[PDB]
């Protein structure tokens, strides 16, 4: 087995486990608990962060024998090179390499957001340019059945989380129906997908940590 | 010819016009410009923002032909691929993918404390963290010439900037001074690199945008 290891939230792991689940890859999770509220108590975590072995510590890590990483981006690439969930193409290629990279900053923005105290102040702005970024991933899928081509990527697992916060953010976002949503409905027909978010380990919930103004519970 | 666009700054391209260079790759170069102070009126960029023809409109982009990128991890892994500068082997790759997205990470909380206005008062505690980050990097390196390997990849035009960004802000560091300090050495020894390096082009400033706190002109 595999070894995940992150917050018991969904977070930057959410497209990890996923993947880890539809590749079928053998896993176990280490999801790091909280403690006192409301003073952040990350000893769990901290408690165990130094002594893993891992060169750059941190959150989500992934333990495959003696191949230890850190970085969310890093462990997907590593997942999906073992059964060619990568470009394959040159063309197909840069689609992944532009489009984990673009849906890395649409995450922040939104992570940015609704951590900030001054969510509320922010989120009219947040929504003003919404649309116009749904609108060119819109464009960018086109009527592809997946965002490199026909075939299934990681970056379409990515594709998928960061959308599928955004409709739970806004719900009924007229930029989100269409190709989109099909998209989305897409995804979760794959069957080891909906055999796994009908199964007792899937959490669609919380995104963020304890700390967020929008969606820690 | 491509043409690399991005503002008249050394920014997030140093490392793209550093591995243009050192390929020997023909470019051309859309430098934009800031309307004077203090309104700093970037209109001569977001005029052709949208004309370009780019899926996700931002700076720096490249254009090679029918080929249009706007991340610059995607821009240097293009640019990489054509000339076997990613990783050639598994255990390479896992390097590439952490480095590449570790080094993202570390400059952004540069960006961050330069740009915010509460600099001075942030700069105490990145530095405190500062050595134990150098650290890491420098026992990933290891008695290594390059990061990933004895072979030079994009990666390691991506840690000389974050590195060299640093040697800037601290040069007295002590975590600075060992075998970090020979690699940034040996890449400024490379042909193409030190040919460049004394050309009228090279710029080694401003990193940042007029509105930072350090460093601009
Ligand atoms: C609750 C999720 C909210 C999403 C934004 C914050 S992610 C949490 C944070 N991890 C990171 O910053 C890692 C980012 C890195 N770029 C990656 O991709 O892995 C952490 O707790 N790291 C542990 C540590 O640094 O010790
Ligand atoms: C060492 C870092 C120095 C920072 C200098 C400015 S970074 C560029 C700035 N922000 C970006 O996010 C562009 C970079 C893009 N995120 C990438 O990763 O390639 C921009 O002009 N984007 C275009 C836009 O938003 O219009």
């Amino acid at each position: 087995v595999v070894t995940l290891g992150y917050w018991d939230i969904r977070g930057l792991a959410h497209a990890i486990r996923l993947l880890l689940e539809y590749t079928e890859t053998p896993y176990q999770e280490r999801r790091y608990k909280a403690g006192p509220a409301p003073d952040f108590d990350p000893s769990d975590w901290t408690n165990e962060k130094e002594k893993l072995g891992l060169d750059f510590p941190n959150l989500p890590y992934l333990i495959d024998g003696d191949v230890k990483l850190t970085q969310s981006n890093a462990i997907l690439r590593y997942i999906a090179r073992k059964h060619n969930m990568c470009g394959e193409t040159e063309v197909e290629k840069q689609r992944v390499d532009v489009l984990e990279n673009h849906l890395m900053d649409l995450r922040m923005a939104f992570a940015r957001l609704c951590y900030s105290p001054d969510f509320e102040k922010l989120k009219p702005a947040y929504l003003e340019q919404l649309p116009g970024k749904l609108r060119q991933l819109s464009r960018f899928l086109g009527s592809r059945s997946w965002f490199v081509g026909d075939k299934l990527t990681f970056v379409d697992f990515l594709a998928y989380d960061v959308l599928d916060q955004q409709r739970m953010f806004v719900p009924d976002c007229p930029e989100l129906q269409g190709n989109l949503s099909q998209f989305l409905q897409r995804f979760e027909a794959l069957e080891k997908i909906s055999a796994y978010m009908r199964s007792g380990r899937f959490m669609k919930a919380p995104i963020f940590w304890y700390t967020a103004l929008w969606n820690n519970k």
